[PDB]
């Protein structure tokens, strides 16, 4: 029995079998009060000492949110759907502890992405044990709010302030720096690391003031604040407010009373209206995301960048080779999963108006002059292409030159390997958030049918993760590999991860990423 006495009361963990080893597990604590009735659309409140044992011995509720219904039974979209019962009290962590107990190790805390709408940290590809036993790393994940109920918004006030959820990721690591000692951690060598919009809450972390003592370095995989989804603007966020009030009839002259309606509404009122609150959307559409509410966010988070304003350390940055095609199948036409998708210049047209609605007819015809300088599949894939640089590559790029151009050593990666039990069909390529499961290990776990050149790779990139956890360089020193070169703004130096040999490269997209990031802002 492997008690550890929290600041708030004494929790009970489990022993884990991994590979011949032992690793410690504690499966939903408690990190804040549960953000009921009166408490639903606040920050976070902080906990209060429970007496007895706190048995954290399986995974807690996820967060209320909308689940994946396209294909149902199928594998690819429904690993990513909550594997635990959806609920409002939802915020819990989890930390997975090396055995045996560690001296002072480096804690990698993960946040999960999702577009600021679904998401739980109890996935199978988060499962952090298989790190702990590696790398003798404390591995931490928490649970935060999604959606309407984490990111609705009427700014300055304290009934809804916006970016609740960031909130309960903050307050989440205002909790391992003060317990993750008692853990055998050390919350001076705290690196947080996300993908998708985890990948953006890690960027708006770096930009947050009251962030800034919370955590070491940070890891940025496929997402950053500077994504076009990934921040909504104040006047959107007030009319999609305003929206979500009209569709419940919590309608009010007072800004006060319409959240209290709000607040008396079943959960799955406010999740069956969160997709109308806008008139048109995108499969990358974020209803209610992070906002400049003036506390998590004292500006507009482009400002902040371009003007050094965030935490200035070491960061790892990258992206997947074809981020794009997953959305494909959620509203292009002529696409399918079950086929090769083979588009038609018409159908390709007809695609861009479904990922850029509210944008021109010359803007549209840019993008398509663009893509088209070239085989059936031309069209199929330069769409992909698209909605991978726009909503992913180039703003990750961009984050990682604005970021290093104020001195610190920043790392750039391009993950380019499509793994071998891949359950959506091969035209889909290297698809946004399959690099995940290397990062946590899952290949070095050899009875799951992975080929031996992807335990190879996983490893490699374990290794290069926890060395830039514990030292702020992602080397993997023993094994003759190729060295990882810092980004610069002027060379753009990057690391390709795949199977067959890693190589330096340089400037990423040069001629796409100069369209999105300077001409396409002006249509
Ligand atoms: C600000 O919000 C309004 C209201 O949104 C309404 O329209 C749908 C999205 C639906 O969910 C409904 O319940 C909701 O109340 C938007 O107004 C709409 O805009 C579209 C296109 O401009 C029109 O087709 C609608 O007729 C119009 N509705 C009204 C009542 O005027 C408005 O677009 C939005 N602002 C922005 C910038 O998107
Ligand atoms: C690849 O499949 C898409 C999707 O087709 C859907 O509908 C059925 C026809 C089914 O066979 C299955 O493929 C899928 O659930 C094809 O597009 C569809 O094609 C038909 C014409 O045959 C149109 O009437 C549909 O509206 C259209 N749907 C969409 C969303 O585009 C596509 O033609 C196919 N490509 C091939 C076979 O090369
Ligand atoms: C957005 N909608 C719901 C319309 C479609 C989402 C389709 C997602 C298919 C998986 C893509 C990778 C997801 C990785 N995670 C889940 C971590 C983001
Ligand atoms: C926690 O688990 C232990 C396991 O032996 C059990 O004895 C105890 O009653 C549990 N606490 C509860 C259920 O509150
Ligand atoms: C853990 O390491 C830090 C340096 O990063 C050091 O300041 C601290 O005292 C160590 N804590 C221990 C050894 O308990
Ligand atoms: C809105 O309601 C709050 C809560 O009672 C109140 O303090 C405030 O004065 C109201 N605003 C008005 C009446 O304009
Ligand atoms: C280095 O190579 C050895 C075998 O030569 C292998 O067992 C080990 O896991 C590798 N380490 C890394 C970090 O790749
Ligand atoms: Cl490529
Ligand atoms: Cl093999
Ligand atoms: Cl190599």
């Amino acid at each position: 029995d492997i008690i550890i006495a929290t600041k708030n009361g004494k929790v009970r963990g489990m022993q884990l079998t991994v590979f011949g080893g032992t690793v410690t597990a504690f499966l939903g604590i408690p990190y804040a009060q549960p953000p009921l009735g009166r408490l639903r659309f606040k920050k976070p409140q902080s906990l209060t000492k429970w007496s007895d044992i706190w048995n954290a011995t399986k995974y807690a509720n996820s967060c209320c949110q909308n689940i994946d219904q396209s294909f149902p039974g199928f594998h690819g979209s429904e690993m990513w759907n909550p594997n635990t019962d959806l609920s409002e009290d939802c915020l819990y962590l989890n930390v997975w502890i090396p055995a045996p107990k560690p001296k002072n190790a480096t804690v990698l805390i993960w946040i999960y992405g999702g577009g600021f709408q679904t998401g739980t940290s109890s996935l199978h590809v988060y499962d952090g044990k298989f790190l702990a036993r590696v790398e003798r790393v404390i591995v931490v994940s928490m649970n935060y709010r999604v959606g309407a109920l984490g990111f609705l918004a009427l700014p300055g006030n304290p009934e809804a302030p916006g970016n609740m959820g960031l909130f309960d990721q903050q307050l989440a690591l205002q909790w391992v720096q003060k317990n993750i000692a008692a853990f055998g951690g050390n919350p001076k060598s705290v690196t947080l690391f996300g993908e998708s919009a985890g990948a953006a809450s890690v960027s708006l972390h770096l930009l947050s003031p009251g962030s800034h003592s919370l955590f070491t370095r940070a890891i940025l995989q496929s997402g950053s604040f500077n994504a076009p989804w990934a921040v909504t603007s104040l006047y959107e966020a007030r009319n999609r407010t305003l929206n979500l009030a009209k569709l419940t009839g919590c309608s009010r002259e007072n800004e006060t009373e319409i959240i209290k309606c709000l607040r008396n509404k079943d959960p799955q009122e406010i999740l069956l209206n969160e997709a109308f609150v806008v008139p048109y959307g995108t499969p990358l559409s974020v209803n209610f995301g992070p906002t400049v509410d003036g506390d998590f966010l004292t500006d507009m988070p482009d400002i902040l960048l371009e003007l050094g304003q965030f935490k200035k350390t070491q960061i790892l940055v990258g992206v997947n080779k074809d981020e794009g095609t997953a959305f494909l199948v959620y509203g292009a036409p002529g696409f399918s999963k079950d086929n090769n998708s083979i588009i038609t210049r018409k159908e390709f047209q007809e695609g861009l108006k479904i990922f850029f609605p509210g944008v021109s007819e010359f803007g549209k015809e840019s993008i398509l002059f663009h893509y088209t300088d070239w085989r059936p599949e031309n069209y199929r894939e330069a769409l992909g292409d698209v909605v991978g640089d726009y909503n992913f590559i180039c703003p990750a790029l961009e984050f990682t030159k604005k970021f290093s151009e104020w001195g610190n050593n920043a790392f750039f990666y391009y993950f380019e390997h499509r793994s071998s039990k891949l359950p959506w069909p091969e035209w889909m390529g290297v698809m946004h958030g399959y690099e995940i499961e290397f990062v946590f290990g899952l290949p070095l776990e050899r009875r799951d049918q992975y080929t031996k050149a992807e335990e190879i790779l996983s490893r490699s990139i374990v290794k290069r993760w926890a060395n830039f956890a514990k030292y702020g360089n992602p080397q993997e020193t023993q094994n003759q590999s190729t060295s990882w070169p810092v980004f610069k703004s002027t060379e753009q130096k990057y690391l390709t991860l795949n199977t067959e040999s890693t190589r330096i490269m340089t400037k990423l997209r040069a001629q796409q990423c100069r369209f999105w990031t300077s001409f396409f802002p002006k249509v």
